């Protein structure tokens, strides 16, 4: 990788999120979104390292602090859509063509730390919050499908979550040092999703009733000893990190235990490997994988970018010295974008 370009957003506030739109065809514009301050900005990647500013969304609330964004598409037209959220605990769905807010969802008792769209169902949006819960939304019918949390749910702020490859299950993590598994392919969750598609408030005076999932399908506090701020699936395996200068690769149960045979009382975990690095011991630092899950990237607190081949390399620039909060690879993995605490954006080309 070579650093081909960089820019600084005029708001001068930290950028906490960056996502390339992976829902565009080959030959279509390479677009990425950044989120920082109360702003959402779209950029287009062109040849010879050129970055073109497309549009900017500025939230009506000046006190909003966007922490996360995630792309989807409208199933009927294939038109892209962008979901954003942060400190206000409000999810906003933005039309990226006009950069206008189409709709909003309220419900979480606090800030939203991460948003993820179901890998198969583009209408299924997952949010994780400081209120200790995860929420699954159906954005086609504007319904709250399920709330994951309660007694045996997270006991502190949820920082991250990820769906597995097929979207049959979710792994979540947070400030309680725990990683929790929630199956959404159960008869209960499959019926709840089916019911959310039939719901329409114009044909009934009764509200749609959300599933209250109080119990995870697996839980562990034996991987990390501090806030777990990033979790991703790698097939049936899990990649997770805390502020202990390591990304841990692990699985629930014993070495040969099938993840779909695991009982909720499973007390074993198996560590399969570790990706070690330096100076990334502050909270709220996200790692990312390319579409192919062949590369793993993580920025550190002094602007160094670590890249590992999943099938190490350190990317540095003398002008890049602020914490890299999040990175995103373009769908073809030819471009890696890093966003920083000083509102700076860095473009690395393969
Ligand atoms: C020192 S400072 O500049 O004043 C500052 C201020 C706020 C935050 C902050 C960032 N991000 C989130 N949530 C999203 C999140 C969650 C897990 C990992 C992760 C992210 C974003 C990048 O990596 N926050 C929730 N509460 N505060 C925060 C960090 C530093
Ligand atoms: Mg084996
Ligand atoms: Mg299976
Ligand atoms: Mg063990």
């Amino acid at each position: 990788f070579k650093c081909v370009n960089s820019l600084k957003e005029d708001h001068n506030q930290p950028l906490f999120g960056v996502q390339f739109n992976w829902h565009s065809k080959e030959g279509d514009p390479l677009v990425f979104a950044t989120v920082g301050s109360n702003r959402v900005t779209l950029y287009e990647c062109h040849s010879q390292g050129e970055i073109r500013l497309l549009q900017s969304y500025v939230d009506a609330d000046a006190d909003e602090n966007f922490y996360t964004c995630a792309w989807t598409y409208d199933s009927n037209t294939s038109h892209p859509l962008l979901a954003v959220a942060g400190s206000r605990g409000i999810i906003r769905i933005i039309n990226p063509i006009t950069m206008q807010c189409i709709k909003h969802y309220v419900g979480h008792g606090n800030a939203i730390n991460e948003l993820k769209f179901h890998p198969r169902d583009p209408n299924l949006l997952l949010s994780v919050s400081k209120d200790h819960a995860l929420r699954l939304w159906n954005i086609q019918t504007d319904t709250l499908v399920a709330i994951f949390g309660g007694v045996e749910g997270h006991r502190d702020e949820v920082l991250s979550a990820d769906y597995d490859l097929l979207g049959e299950k979710i792994m979540s993590c947070g400030m309680d040092h725990s990683l929790k598994l929630w199956r959404i392919n159960s008869k209960r969750m499959m019926n709840a999703i089916k019911e959310s598609y039939d719901y329409n408030p114009n044909k009934t005076n009764r509200p749609f009733i959300s599933q209250k999932i109080h119990f995870p399908d697996f839980s562990t506090r034996d991987i990390h000893r501090n806030y777990v701020d990033c979790v991703r699936w790698l097939g049936d395996l899990i990649l997770s990190k805390s502020c202990e200068n390591a990304i841990v690769c692990w699985k629930p149960g014993k070495m040969e235990d099938d993840i779909d045979k695991i009982k909720p009382s499973e007390s074993n975990v198996t560590i399969l490997g570790r990706f070690d690095y330096s100076q990334c011991d502050i909270w709220y630092m996200r790692f990312s994988m390319d579409f192919w899950q062949k590369m793993l990237a993580l920025g550190n607190q002094v602007g160094k970018l670590y890249v590992w081949d999943l099938e190490c390399t350190t990317l540095t620039h003398h002008k890049c010295g602020a914490a890299i909060r999040q990175t995103s690879f373009s769908r073809d993995s030819s471009i890696l974008i890093a966003v920083c605490d000083d509102a700076s954006i860095w473009r690395w080309d393969r």
